[PDB]
């Protein structure tokens, strides 16, 4: 998997996990650090599904570009899981691109408010802890309040794969990260729904940093609850 070690900053990388399932790894430099920023790209016929930007105008135009000489098949479509600036940012370039860019209603009205990048489309269904959606060839999710109001995750049946964004944390993560927005008080709750739903989940990708097994899981209500605490 790549890590930051091979990926510059501004840079892009696609890694496949099954047929027509890659994640897409970004190098962002924040408040004097680096790390790396996960998101989901998935196979949907000849078209692609993209899940979250690569944070910013300059790196989701390199997603772009990356998607084009790696896959070449075109994005038609995406979606952000919530609203912060690191997963709505660049949804202007894919809309000037002519991908059509969804959220929740609930993502939309808080990227609005916070002076962000508003997705197109809206996507609806989704209000209530538990919805769950399908979209093409994955299914949408949200499980409740966690590392934001809006959280969504998102699930692609066909390979067993489970893309938590934020509300997941990878197992070298052992502090929380920006809960700002968070809901700690459900954050675990919000976990136990995403694991009552998706318990076949094989490959489980979080927000930042290294994919691993369900239990990573767990690992974000430790480190929630010890946040908590
Ligand atoms: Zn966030
Ligand atoms: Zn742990």
């Amino acid at each position: 998997y790549p890590t930051v070690s091979e990926i510059p900053v501004g840079e892009v990388r696609l890694y496949q996990i099954a047929d027509g399932v890659w994640s897409h790894i970004a190098t962002q430099s924040f408040d004097g650090a680096v790390y790396p920023s996960n998101g989901l790209i998935v196979r949907d016929g000849d078209e692609l599904l993209l899940i979250d930007t690569a944070w910013g105008a300059k790196n989701t135009a390199a997603l772009l570009a990356e998607i084009e000489k790696q896959i070449g098949l075109p994005v038609t479509r995406a979606v952000s899981t919530h609203f912060h600036d690191d997963r709505v940012g660049g949804v202007d370039v894919l809309r000037a691109a002519g991908v059509a860019t969804y959220a929740s209603p609930s993502t939309r009205r808080l990227a609005e408010v916070e002076g962000n990048e508003i997705p197109t489309h809206s996507l609806e269904g989704l209000s209530s802890s538990g919805d769950a959606v399908r979209f093409g060839p994955v299914e949408l999710f949200y499980p409740g309040a966690a590392h934001s109001t809006d959280n969504l995750v998102v699930y692609v049946p066909s390979a067993s794969v489970l893309y938590g964004g934020c509300a997941i944390y990878e197992l070298s993560r052992t502090s929380a990260g920006n809960v700002a927005d968070a809901d700690l008080a459900e954050w675990p709750t919000s976990i136990e729904r995403i694991q009552q739903r998706y318990p076949e989940a094989q490959f489980v990708i979080p927000g930042h940093g290294l994919p691993g097994g369900l239990d990573l899981l767990k690992h974000t209500t430790n480190v929630v609850k010890a946040h908590t605490n």
